[PDB]
């Protein structure tokens, strides 16, 4: 049987008909699970939480717990996870807080490796990779295709841009623009994720435009406001450069330099 | 029933009124648990260990294990935990060693977040916050109201002062005086935790006196002895400054600079 | 010995004397050797061979597939030797066909809580990996090495015999035998004299190693020049030859 008899399935939980649940796993009240999702053994799921289709959740994960953050006071808040995600061993994923939008959100086709932490009110897009013990403190936005190497630490409210990359052990206290590569503690900008871009099939023209955009922001002594003005032209020509420019414009904690 | 039948409760364990134990948890021999304490599912408690009242311990925590530091364990050694603490997912807390204190001690109103590690013979006071994956290597003393941010690493024997703060990813190798903020690997002193003082309702005069005290110790080229002598007058006027002065006086192995 | 609340696959193979705690899973094609104690809440997946007198603590996942995207379902293995202690929440992944299809651990190793041993890593004997040490993949750790808490090791790095990392080190290049490294990024500081004394090295060998460190690190030599300068001492002291050989095998540079 797909649902192990040693699992605890709350009567309010809603499981699509071919969901699998391993032994000694807990599917709490107000947890909804979509078709084809496999829950391993020793998993704790707490609601209100919606999990989509064809996910996989490994042992010793805690998905949908309250944040311990002292600003949370027992309010009805949610977690939403999309489709085709892989959540590895011991991952912790907390629900949102009413102070923000009362929801933690994860998109599709993400890979969240062992002992990663996804703090309250974080928003992960699609196709992201969080390597072992990556920790998102709270309110962290990770845009599509971003890769955070092992033991990357991300401060509350930070944004991590699309197709960006952090080296192992990075401690990110300011925003990481789209396509930027960062390393170290504190995290330093070291150019763009050109290898990731080439692998994903970005055009040579867009890569060239992005190389120039990086110079405008980082290498010409401009203030952020002067850089944004100087980027307007290239951003109007290349969507990739608009994604870069928009990531700089939405930065609330300054940008990683 | 408050005690789940799928839990294993040793016959020598002692459980007070309103104790709850979740499924697949182990309450070992010589574990005592005080009133109102909630043990989650998948928790391992090992003794001899005394846990006080109204605590909460989350899934996948191992509380009371022997340290792996010594290859041949001593017995008996103890772990004492006070009241109103919250110990989150996957936290490890080791008992003391026969050489040293023979006890690991945690006070009241602490918040120990996911995957934190409290090594053998450590002593935590009251109202502390250890953020995710904070690791106290052994024999570490953390005084009241200290905050250690995510993935703070503390070397053996170090003392963390009252109301101090470490930034995320700090690696602390020397004592942190009361109120002092430290960052980085290796950790360096930056300023004081003025926000914490204001939260505690310190007077503007005490805060001003603490700002001056930081300069006396860090910024005027005094030896520690001289600084202690220069602080005597302010320390006699302000109990808050006495706390600072005392933390410097007790630092026999140097202070974080 | 085998708790009735454990799940033992019919294709698993347990020696006599093996203990398995409640709510542990011993998966298909897992073999376990005599005297090995599996705690409660342990997940073992195969094909995996575990030797004798090991102890594996709760919440460990031993023998899972790597989530690394290059691993595509292939039959890969994991081999663990004897007298190892694997503490709470340790994750150990099997190998990938791209390398040698095997993750390998030797004997008498102490792998502390939440350490991670990535695919195709090779650990020798008598090593200590302190809490949350992470070996990313294809990492070789030679005998008696000590990695302090939260030491991160990049793919393909080699960690020399008797070497020591300080807490929080991020290691991106090879660490020569005996060398002590600290920081992110990791930097060489000195030698692990304590480890030499633990092995009973003679005062002459220790003096020769102190001199060898200066040849490599403190006389402005290139690696090639240093290797040439070490040849004489290495021929005289096997302990120095271990150091020299660790430098010679470092094709991607040494930690400085």
């Amino acid at each position: 049987s797909l649902i192990d008899p040693r699992a605890i399935i709350d009567p309010s939980a809603r499981l699509a008909a071919d969901v699998q649940v391993g032994p000694w796993s807990i599917v709490g009240a107000e947890v909804e699970i979509g078709e084809g999702t496999v829950i391993g053994p020793h998993v704790v799921l707490k609601g209100p939480t919606k999990i989509g289709k064809h996910n996989r959740i490994y042992q010793f994960s805690s998905v949908g717990e309250d944040t311990p953050d002292l600003k949370y006071k027992g309010e009805p808040t949610r977690l939403v996870i999309g489709d085709h995600n892989v959540i590895r061993e011991g991952v912790t994923i907390h629900r949102g807080t009413v102070q923000d939008r009362a929801e933690t959100t994860i998109g599709d086709h993400n890979l969240i490796m062992a002992y990663a932490h996804i703090g309250h009110d974080s928003v992960i897009g699609n196709h992201c990779i969080l390597v072992n013990n990556t920790a998102l403190a709270g309110h962290v936005h990770v845009d599509d295709w971003a890769i955070l190497s092992g033991y990357t630490l991300v401060h509350q409210y930070c944004r991590i841009g699309a197709h960006s990359f952090s080296g192992m052990g990075s401690a990110i206290g300011k925003d990481v623009p789209a396509y930027v590569t960062v390393f170290g503690n504190p995290a330093e900008a070291r150019s763009m994720n050109f290898e990731g871009m080439r692998r994903r099939g970005f055009s040579s023209e867009a890569i060239h435009a992005l190389r120039r955009a990086y110079k405008v922001v980082y290498r010409q002594g401009h203030t952020v406001e002067e850089a944004l003005a100087e980027l307007a032209e290239s951003a109007a020509q290349f969507p990739e450069v608009a994604v870069f420019r928009d990531s700089i414009q939405s930065a609330t904690r300054g940008i990683t330099r």
